[PDB]
């Protein structure tokens, strides 16, 4: 476990082999979650990349957040996809939170502490506990099958993940830097594994 | 009688069949009224939808508040329509208040705490007290016959009603979040009937 | 003697027959004056309309403040017209003051607290004392001959008149809602005559 | 002498014979200087005009500040011109300060308390002390030969002249209204001379 | 050994010949660096220019910071060029910090306090100690061969240079005007050498 407070991982050029592998302590399968993070890149109006990748040996897009060109954000759990379109694109660092709850199948998508309309996705699913979480590359198989054309080029940081659903208040206090307490993934106690060209440096966002 | 304070009704997907039914304790006909409510959708650029529908065995558009793409707001009482045009649309939650008075025929339309000019409509009409009030769908008959192309997808909440016309000071403190006593529909003691795929969640607006 | 404090005349529909008559305790002819007032409409982009008509049996446009579509404000005194151009038009309530002085011929025109350049007009003229002052229609004869295509739809209020010229400091306080004492027309002690479909409602502006 | 605080000269309409004449206590010839003033007109989109005209017997443009339509500010000392370009032109009051130095030829031009870049002009020159200074007309000879189409129509005031070069700090206060004492021209102690149709009224800017 | 505080070098016109030489107390070769500075010119929408030229005997563009019309900033070290596109251009003083690190190849580029994305450039390289550092002209040879069409017209100041990489806290303090202590070039103990029509005047930025 390592405190990465104030730091970030950076991926400086396109590649096929660079990535960070987060280890989570899961034992029970997920019936809801929240995930939040910060990232910064110029890719957005030239191609598309993977922002967060969650995979079991049985499904490779279990949960996955992804930017795709000329459309917008693309959230998917259990192989099924949903869209939040962005018309105007602009360059600056971005903070997102994203949550999903089985029973209702409602997903919320927060961009910079403002929320998008709610949507429905895979009501009643339960997400698998033995997983491969990966920054920088997109998985087409447990642990691997990366695609250079889906690479993150820039830095990414502040990834935290809870196994329940954050309320609008709590997402405001994470956004503003207030203390929270993750129970699946904690930036102040990370357990990760690096490979290829990725550096750890100070963060460009407040 | 339920206190819906700080909660809201969320319609996650398009339907023919999901809606909420508000039970209002009306005795006399209405000679004047004032209605207000919050609502958040991204439908506004693809099609129209009903925000508030109030129907009667003789008239299905007794009072109806409706967004119509590429023109703006439509407000109709007694099957008669009046139009507040809205040049530029943006996506964000909005609060509106609206009111009509038999004696003068004057309608006020308050968007986000700012007043539109006054317009005249249905002078001397009187609104029925035997009614069906529905959220989530437009009515074409007492109690149903829903249009999916008029479905509202998104959140709606804080609906309140008065048997008299509200004043500018009063609307302001509604907008600002001050206490009120509403006497026809009251969001802190609400008697409703819910049907379909609609859920109840904490509100995204402040 | 009526204290019209916090009220406005509302003309809710286009017509030929609704108006208000102001009674002015005139005795000496005018060699200089100042009038201010509030108003609010959506007509500005469709057609023009009259805001303040001052008629004497010898001249129907003795002092006439007019909005003409596609040009701006039109200020005429003594049948001579001077033009205050406005490029952008927006729907919101607007407050104006306007002055004239016989000795130098200089007119001022203030919109929402800011001044337009001074211009020359009717030096040496004297304005008549026995006259008809009408809100809502345009005059072509002492008290009569209305064209509907020049009528005003919307609200009008806080009209006040002095018989001298206000200083820039004075006009600022009238703007911020500070106190003054008019000496020709006084809104807090208004003597007037109503005729047609006009109502008297609380004012939309602060 | 005269204290002209809070007053201004106003030229109501275009003419061939109006202007005031400032009288200066010059003995030595100028090896530098700095001039500041306020003014307010709409002409700038129709034609150009003379803003401040300092002439000598040998040279009708010893120093001149001029607005040329479509191009921007024109500034000439000793017959030779330099430009500060201005693309967008909005009608409001404006404050200019501008200063020249012999030893380096450097000129600065401040508009509303903000500086344009530095340029070079008549390095080593020496301005003549027996000048004739005119507002509201352009000189083509000592105190004479006016062109009407170079006329200024509107308000000018607050003109002050030093015989050295003001620092950034000193322009700032004078812009902000603070006190700093001129030694060639002084608005609070003006010796002048009026001719034709010009008036003295309270100023429009703060 | 000079303190240049509150002052800037100023280049009033276009030339082949005017420039400033900065002398750096350099013995070991650079394996990393930061450099920061202020400038102000109206050139940016007519042509390009050089902001900071660093040249070695073997390599005339060892480190160089250049504005290219229609594109944005260009930054190159060791001959290799990298681009930070700037879409919209505005005339006003601007402040840039830039840095490079042999070990990882990461360059950073801060404009007016806000950071741009990290890129990669000449990993492993080391920069040379015996340099010619020049302001106002673009070196094509050790100490000369100036392009009149790559010349800076305007002011420039506050140039400082470290031999390590400044953290974001440090770069904000510099931007806000805080104190710092540079160790390769120092505006407050500057040892330099001038040539041509160039002057030293108080800075136009605060
Ligand atoms: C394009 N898409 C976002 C709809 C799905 C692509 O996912 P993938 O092939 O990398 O795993
Ligand atoms: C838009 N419109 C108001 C003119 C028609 C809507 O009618 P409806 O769907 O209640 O029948
Ligand atoms: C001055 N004007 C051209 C704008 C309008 C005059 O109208 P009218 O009062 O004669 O009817
Ligand atoms: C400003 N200008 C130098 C371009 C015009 C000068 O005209 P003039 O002084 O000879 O009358
Ligand atoms: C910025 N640039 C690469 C495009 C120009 C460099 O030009 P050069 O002057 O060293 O010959
Ligand atoms: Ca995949
Ligand atoms: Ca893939
Ligand atoms: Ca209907
Ligand atoms: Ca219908
Ligand atoms: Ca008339
Ligand atoms: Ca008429
Ligand atoms: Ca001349
Ligand atoms: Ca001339
Ligand atoms: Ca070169
Ligand atoms: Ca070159």
């Amino acid at each position: 476990q390592t405190d990465m407070s104030r730091k970030a991982f950076v991926f400086p050029k396109e590649s096929d082999t660079s990535y960070v592998s987060l280890k989570a302590p899961l034992t029970k399968p997920l019936k809801a979650f929240t995930v939040c993070l910060h990232f910064y890149t110029e890719l957005s109006s030239t191609r598309g990349y993977s922002i967060f990748s969650y995979a079991t040996k049985r499904q490779d897009n279990e949960i996955l957040i992804f930017w795709s060109k000329d459309i917008g954000y693309s959230f998917t759990v259990g192989g099924s996809e949903i869209l939040f379109e962005v018309p105007e694109v602009t360059v600056a660092p971005v903070h997102i939170c994203t949550s999903w709850e089985s029973a209702s199948g409602i997903v919320e998508f927060w961009v910079d502490g403002k929320p998008r309309v709610r949507k429905s996705l895979k009501k009643g699913y339960t997400v698998g506990a033995e997983a491969s979480i990966i920054l920088g590359q997109e998985q087409d198989s447990f642990g691997g099958n990366f695609e250079g054309s889906q690479s993150l080029v820039g830095d990414i940081g502040n990834v935290n993940m809870w196994d329940f659903v954050l309320s609008p208040d709590e997402i405001n206090t994470i956004y503003l830097g207030g203390p929270f307490s993750p129970n699946v993934l904690n930036w102040r106690a990370l357990k990760y594994e690096v490979q290829g060209e990725v550096f750890t440096k100070p963060q460009l966002w407040p």
